[PDB]
């Protein structure tokens, strides 16, 4: 079959950097976030990081610096730049927010510039170094800080990961984020309760971000180190969107997503055609995948399930076999997690 018909050939080295970037500051100058002063937000921001964005820049400096790293999953620019991307859009919904809830006093150019690099330099740092060790999390932010100018906390040994960045464009240690509470007596050791951590409340505005964005996400963490908990404190904390956990098998189907969508979810005639929604109103369906990983490659090296759910997130829809039409995705999103695939 190979001889069969024509071929054309599209290496890595095909799609630049800069032209991804391009792609990323022209579709953020252009098209909305919501569905306007709210492009105009976007507009300043993306004057502001654009001489970041630009040939031989912070960010493909550390981007390439990254690749020279170590990750727990296999490191693809794209994944990382995607990630990047949605990440950046969170702040400038973050900016719209804030300016929304102070009516009165807009959000400044100058504080604007500045929690713009601050949160673009935190987002290299939680998006490229995502998937790694804490102490290679560390080399990386040591080199940013290297070559970087944005101001940087002054901390002589914290890293600059464990900082964060108010609205306020300042840098603030996550520390005074986490709270003290006391669990009762008889709730010790209660598979419920979640103690907030370092961690915790830095894991929560990573998901709350990527969550936002409706944006799928899968957790990675060795064994015992209460992904589930962290995703569940997140999803339940979240007012409107329910959750349906799916303990994946080695023998998982796409047949058993299927099930749970008819289970959840009901088909309707929308004018542009058969669209899946769940079945209470204004809540986004979320599936969470207990083991990602886990069903098995085939001969061929496919995974028919993780295919599946590349189908409906890339297409925004999946087929529907029953009367082979195309079905969109609506209120629909997913999250998973695995042990480290070694
Ligand atoms: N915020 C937290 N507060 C209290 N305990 C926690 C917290 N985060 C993790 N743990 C501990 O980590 C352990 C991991 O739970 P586990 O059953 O392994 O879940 P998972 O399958 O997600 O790893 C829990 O038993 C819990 O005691």
């Amino acid at each position: 079959t190979v001889s069969r018909c024509g071929m054309v050939w599209f290496s890595e080295d095909v799609l630049s950097t800069d032209m991804i970037f391009n792609n990323f500051l022209a579709r953020l100058r252009s098209i909305p976030l919501d569905e306007s002063p709210m492009l105009q937000i976007q507009r300043d921001a993306a004057t502001i990081m654009q001489p970041y964005f630009t040939s031989n820049g912070l960010v493909t400096k550390a981007l390439e610096h990254a690749f020279q790293l170590e990750h727990i999953m296999d490191l693809t620019r794209l994944r990382c730049l995607g990630s990047l991307f949605s990440m950046l859009h969170q702040a400038c919904r973050n900016v719209a927010q804030y300016n929304a809830n102070h009516p009165d006093f807009p959000m400044q150019i100058e504080q604007l510039e500045r929690y713009i690099q601050r949160y673009l330099v935190y987002a290299i740092l939680w998006s490229l170094s995502g998937d790694s060790r804490l102490k290679m999390r560390a080399e990386l932010g040591e080199y940013i800080r290297r070559i970087t100018t944005v101001p940087l906390p002054t901390a002589p040994n914290i890293p600059i990961i464990d900082y964060e960045v108010s609205i306020s464009g300042e840098w603030s240690p996550w520390q005074a984020k986490v709270p003290q509470i006391e669990v009762e007596t008889h709730k010790v050791a209660a598979p419920d309760v979640v103690v907030p951590t370092l961690d915790t409340v830095r894991h929560e505005a990573l998901l709350y971000t990527w969550l936002a964005e409706h944006k799928p996400l899968v957790l990675c963490g060795p064994p015992g180190s209460g992904k589930t908990m962290t995703l569940f404190s997140a999803l339940r904390a979240l007012p409107d969107m329910e959750v349906v956990g799916l303990n994946f098998s080695s023998a998982t189907t796409p047949e058993l997503l299927l099930k749970t969508f008819d289970h959840y979810c009901e088909y309707r005639r929308t004018p542009n055609g058969v669209v899946l929604a769940p079945v209470q109103l204004g809540k986004w369906l979320v599936l969470f995948c207990d083991e990602i990983n886990l069903p098995d490659m085939d001969k061929y090296g496919t995974q028919r399930v993780i295919s599946f759910i590349r189908q409906m997130v890339e297409h925004g829809g999946f087929y529907r076999t029953s009367d082979q039409t195309w079905v969109k995705l609506e209120r629909i999103q997913f999250v998973g997690a695995c042990n480290p695939p070694t």
